[PDB]
Parts: structure tokens; sequence; C-alpha cells
């Protein structure tokens, strides 16, 4: 238990990093490897957790797992749309048009936002290693989540003095390795019968009532339209030059992230469908104890055999180890430079990189590891990172680029209105009661109380609407008498 595993994981993670120093030291193809890197972005620790949660998890089946085609999705409407209304203007990142028109202080008040949402998915990502480590070596989950992080920051701390490839490849070799003998064991019954039948469990083909599809289309929107507007994704189609190739580069993130989603699914509706009284596990099912997280290492460490197992479960937790590295140091660099440029001005000569970094890099790991901590879920933390993103960055990011006229005003009025609306509406995976109660609230662990009327959606709309209302009735008064242009807080005239 204790020594495979920590020897599987030392071996793969050592072996990873002399890939890439190989590739480091050292056409017909730059389809593949642009596509592949851009698709690596996303898909790694967070679909398999994520979607084995969305699958395995009685009641919301196939039909609630929302991000693993809600992303794809996002990936087209990203490019197919905002592909072509960034080229011809001309910017360099998505902190640009913020700092464009929204003079500069604005940027880091609108980009607050994204920290957390990115803080909310290195939590995710925490969560998952959290708990592959915590089957694969069998000690705690408290101990294998500070473990994991600890040791994940302090190798970021000194990261700093292509391997995006040699993940999305393990991650495919691991799964597909192991679904295809855990599917044989005799514990396991046909995954057909359990999807329409329902003989062990409720159907793992997902199930959604007449009253609560207004819930299901908010998070379907909700995801599809808080995916794209995410700083990694316009930095990368920003740094290519052509524009069709942004288009073609899309279709094939969106199609990476359809065929690895493939394989997860079935993982989770083994899990499911699996007669856990015959396996080593113990009668108590991943649900009736609280653990319903580790439904994916525990499928491969228990219904395959000894020899297979440590090859895919080292692979998936030393890739998903690899993409800690890179999402805390963007997440932290990103928020420190531009917010500390922003503030009056800062040394950036000798101080500011090493310092300011250090320290938001230390706070921001121990953070995700508090907040990761506590929530026993990863489709949770996935929905509140792109809730948030959805809420505050999107109705702006659309009206900047695909509306005229749009100002300062609008920017606070829509970041007041989107922000308010979101949190007093209450959020069911913590305890936020909510205070309006919107009609179609059902009891439940007090924790959760679901309004089918969408009100994520409705926040969103209402936000960008308060952004032009505000926007164009300000330009409307720009005037003298009309609140003369003497009383000018943020400067439009
Ligand atoms: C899986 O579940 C089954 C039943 O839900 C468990 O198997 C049963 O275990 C008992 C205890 O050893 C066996 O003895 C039986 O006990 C009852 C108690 O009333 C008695 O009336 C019977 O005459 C008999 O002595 C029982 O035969 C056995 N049933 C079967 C079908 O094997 C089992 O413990 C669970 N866990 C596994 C199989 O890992």
């Amino acid at each position: 238990f204790h020594v495979e595993g920590l020897i599987a994981i030392i071996v793969f993670y050592l072996l990873i990093l002399l890939v890439g120093i190989w590739a480091a030291w050292r056409r017909d193809i730059g389809l593949l490897v642009g596509g592949f890197t851009m698709t690596a972005t996303w898909v790694g620790g967070g679909y398999i957790n994520g979607t084995a949660e969305a699958v395995y998890v009685p009641g919301y089946g196939l039909a609630w797992a929302q991000a693993p085609i809600g992303y794809s999705l996002s990936l087209i409407l990203g490019g197919l749309f905002f592909a072509k209304p960034m080229r011809s203007k001309g910017y360099v990142t998505m902190l640009d048009p913020f700092q464009q028109i929204y003079g500069k202080r604005m940027g880091g008040l609108l980009f607050i936002p994204a920290l957390m949402g990115e803080m909310f998915w290195a939590a995710a990502i925490f969560s998952a290693l959290g708990a592959t480590i915590s089957v694969i070596i069998d000690v705690d989950m408290h101990i294998s989540v500070i473990i994991s992080a600890l040791i994940a920051t302090l190798y970021t701390l000194v990261g700093g003095l292509y391997t995006d490839v040699v993940q999305l490849f393990c991650i495919f070799v691991g799964l597909w390795i192991s679904v295809p003998f855990a599917l044989s064991h005799p514990a396991v019954a046909d995954i057909g019968f359990t999807a329409v039948h329902a003989k062990y469990q409720k159907p793992w083909l997902g199930t959604v009532d007449s009253s609560e599809v207004y819930s299901w289309l908010d998070s379907f929107l909700l995801l599809m339209l808080g995916g794209i507007p995410w700083q990694a994704y316009f930095q990368r189609v920003l740094s290519s030059s052509s524009a069709t190739y942004a288009q073609v580069l899309s279709f094939l993130a969106a199609f990476g992230c359809l065929v690895m989603a493939i394989p997860a699914i079935l993982i989770g509706a083994i899990g499911a469908s699996t007669d856990w009284n015959q396996t080593a596990y113990g009668l108590p099912d991943p649900k009736t104890t609280e653990e319903a997280d580790m439904i994916l290492p525990i499928v491969l460490q228990y219904l395959c055999p000894v020899y297979i197992s440590f090859f895919g479960l080292g692979a998936v937790s030393a890739a998903v180890m690899s993409s800690a590295d890179s999402s805390i140091l963007s997440a932290s660099s990103m928020f420190a430079r531009n917010i500390y440029q922003l503030s009056f001005r800062q040394n950036a000569s000798d101080k500011e990189i090493v310092w300011v970094m250090r320290i938001t890099v230390f706070v921001f790991g121990a953070s995700a590891t508090a907040m990761a901590l506590l929530t026993k879920t990863v489709y949770g933390l996935w929905y509140l990172s792109s809730d948030l993103v959805y809420i505050v960055i999107f109705p702006q990011l659309l009206c900047v680029l695909f509306v005229k006229g749009t100002n300062t005003y609008g920017a606070v009025a829509g970041y007041v209105s989107g922000l308010f609306l979101r949190i007093t509406g209450g959020e069911p995976y913590l305890y936020l009661q909510p205070l309006i109660f919107y009609p179609g609230y059902y009891p439940d662990d007090n924790g959760i109380y679901n309004q089918k009327f969408p009100f994520k959606t409705l926040a969103m709309v209402t936000s960008f609407l308060t952004n032009i209302c505000i926007s164009y009735l300000a330009k409307y008064l720009f005037e003298s008498g009309t609140l003369p242009p003497k009383l000018d807080v943020f400067d439009a005239v």
C-alpha cells in the first residue's frame, strides 16, 4: 500500500521531468502540438475526478455531467465567435481590453474575480491529487491534501530556475489501460444494464424532471459561457499569429476534450454499477461513506489487478501534480504583476517580481489548500469557479468587444449588480443560505436551497444591462447642469 505507491509516484514524476528537460535541451505538424497543449490546459486533474463525481453519484448521472460537454462547447463558442473581433482591433492579452477603456484602476477590481476563479480551480486540482494519493498510499484525507499541496507549492517556489504534451499522453494511457480490464471484473455487471434499467442503483444515465429543466439550462449556459473568458485561452490564441489557425485550434482542442471525456465517463459508470460487496473495500459504499470524491482512484486500485494499477494511478497523480505547478504559478504571477503595477506604481527593477510573487504564491497555495480541505466535491468547485467568472467577467467582456460606447461607470455598476445578485441568491455547496428565496426553493440539508428560477443567468444578463443602462444614462447627462462636468470620479469627459 505505502511503499509501492510512493515509489510509483516518485518514479513517474522523475520520468516526466526527465522527458521535459529532454525537450527543453533541444511544419506539416503544427496543428497537432498546439491543439493538444491548449486542450491540455483544461483536461487533466479536473475532468477525471469531476466527471467521475458527475456519473457515479446517485441521482445526478450523465445528464448532470454538464462540464465535460460544457467546456468543449465553450471552446467552440470562444473560437467561432471571438476569434474575429480581437484580431482586427489588435490586442496582446485579456488584461489589455479592460485597461484600455476602464482607465487603469478598474482593471484590478475586475481581475480579483479571475484570481478567485483560478483559486477555485487550484483547490479542485489539490483535492484531486489528495484523493489519488490517499488511495495509492492509503494514509488519510487531511494528510494527503496538506502533504501534496505543501510539496507542490514549495516546488513551484524554486520552479523558476514541451511538458504539457506528455501530460495528456500519460492521462490517455493511464485510463485506457484500466477501464478495459476493470470492466471485465466479475464484481461489475453490464454497463448497459444499469444505464437504462437500474438493477443495483438508480440509473447512472442522468434523469432530469420537467421542473428543474430551468436549472439544467442555467448550469449549461453558465459553464459554456464561463469557460471562454478566462486568461489562459485568450493568452494562447492571441499568441497565434494567423486567424484561421485559431479556429482549427479551437476545433482540435474541443475534440481533445470530448475524446478524453469518453474513458472518464465509463470509469464512473463502472464504479456505480459495480457490486461493492465483493471487492476488498468493504460493504460501506462510496456514498454511504462520505468519500464519493475518490471514486476513480478507488475503481482503479481495487477493481483492477495489482500490476496494472500503479501504472495508471501513478500516471494520473503525477500528471495532476505537474498541472498544479503551472496553475499555481500562473495564477499568482498574473495577479501580483498586474495589480502591483496598478496600485500607484512600484519598482519592478529588483524587488517586485521576487518579493511580491513569493508572498502571493505562498499565501495563495495556503488558501487553496484551506478551501479544498473542507469541500468534499470537485464538481462543486468547478461550478463555483465558472459561476463567479460567468457572473462578473463575461458580461463586461462581451459589452467591451461586441458592444460599443461602454464606459467606466458601467464597469463598477455591473460589478456591484452582478456580485450582489449572485451572493444574495445563495450557494448550496457551502452554507450560503439565500436571503431572497426566489420561487422554487426546496427543503434540504439547509445548506442546499436550489431555486428552479435561474438567478445566475438572470444576474449575468442584468449585470450586462446595468452596464449598458448606466453607461448610456451617464453619457446622456454628460453635461453642465445635468451634474456638470466638474463632478467626475472616473474620467469620461
Ligand atoms: C455480501 O452480502 C451477503 C448477504 O447480503 C453476505 O453473505 C452472507 O453472510 C452470512 C454470514 O456469514 C452467511 O451466513 C448466513 O447467515 C444467515 C443469518 O441469518 C443465516 O440465516 C444463514 O443460514 C447463513 O448461515 C450467508 O450464507 C451469506 N450469504 C450468501 C448469499 O453468501 C456477505 O457477508 C456479504 N459480503 C461478502 C460476500 O463479501
